[PDB]
């Protein structure tokens, strides 16, 4: 008398893929651009059969829908953006969980909208092999919503919407230690900025612009004692070597930099960490501040988690 099921766990996720060096994760698939979309088997205890979920794209998932965080609309990933292995999810005889790859292209990895929530992979399951049923959800209306709760006794698991972002390989939360030679308003002094243990050091953010490109938002001060705020813009090559830029419209940047895997000894924790290297000059026209600037950046986390629920709001 048993009535085996099929669904997808959560209807709404945020996958960061993660590029580079990860510390507390196994981020394999992320280096090769894929992540792995996955649905479940219940209603019974053992799975007798080799069971096949097949399902679709379904664009229209998305209508109505916006990320709670910036009020812009899901937009469904354009198809030439990512590869599904295949149109189906296999359970096979003895398994209670199973997923579908799908490859990231590189076209998804040139838009520059790929590095915040924007782009959305839709699906839904439409019959279901070797168990008796999709979990539809029970309807407490006529022409009942999917994504739309307040239509359901019992909610519909048969789909799921999977935003997905990326971060490249030198995003990450950074203490940034160095020595300003500063000319402010005419007049030159030295900004010394170290503290004692690498540990209190100022904490900044390096966020992804695109595949090679980074920003870093810094403060300095004024002949009145107010800070100035600035962003540079830091552009990698192949070898870890990068070019230093401007990143915000009240300053003009030159210089060049390096990221070093392992570069500082005895670090962070007393171990070994990945740091940043800059040599840099920031001309701030607008205030009359110039700065020749060498800093140290160690890298304190990533920052990043790979997997979250997605909070969208239904405007
Ligand atoms: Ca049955």
């Amino acid at each position: 008398f048993d009535y085996q099921t099929v669904y997808f766990a959560n209807q709404y996720g945020l996958r960061t893929i993660e590029l580079g060096e990860s510390e507390f994760v196994d981020n394999t698939l992320d280096n090769q651009h894929k992540m792995v979309i996955k649905a479940a088997w219940g209603g019974g205890y053992t799975n007798r059969n080799n069971v096949v979920i097949n399902f679709k794209v379904d664009e229209s998932l998305c209508d109505n829908l916006y990320f709670k965080d910036t009020d812009q609309p899901l937009v469904p990933m354009p198809a030439s953006y990512y590869t599904l292995a295949s149109d189906r999810i296999a359970i096979p005889k003895g398994q209670i969980m199973a997923g579908v790859e799908v490859q990231l292209t590189d076209d998804f990895f040139a838009d520059e909208k790929s590095i915040s929530e924007n782009y959305v992979i839709p699906l839904l399951m439409t019959n279901v092999q070797g168990a008796d049923s999709i979990l539809q959800g029970k309807p407490v209306v006529e022409n009942p919503v999917l994504t739309n709760a307040g239509d359901w006794s019992i909610l519909p698991q048969n789909f799921v919407l999977y935003a997905v972002k990326y971060v490249n390989p030198w995003h990450g939360e950074y203490l940034r230690r160095g020595i300003d030679h500063a000319t402010v308003a005419g007049t030159s002094k030295d900004i010394i900025r170290h503290e004692q243990f690498v540990e209190n050091d100022e904490v900044v953010n390096i966020s992804t612009k695109s595949m090679k490109d980074n920003l870093l938002t810094l403060k300095t001060k004024d002949e009145s004692g107010k800070d100035i705020s600035y962003t540079v813009r830091l552009s990698f090559a192949e070898d870890g070597s990068c070019t230093v830029h401007s990143g915000s419209q009240n300053v003009v940047v030159s210089g060049s930099g390096k990221f070093v895997s392992k570069g500082e000894k005895n670090s962070l924790g007393g171990k070994d960490r990945n740091a940043i290297y800059l040599d840099y000059t920031v001309n701030l026209t607008d205030n009359n501040i110039q700065l020749a600037t060498k800093d140290t950046l160690v890298l304190r986390t990533r920052n990043v988690y790979g997997g979250k629920s997605l909070e969208v709001v239904r405007k």
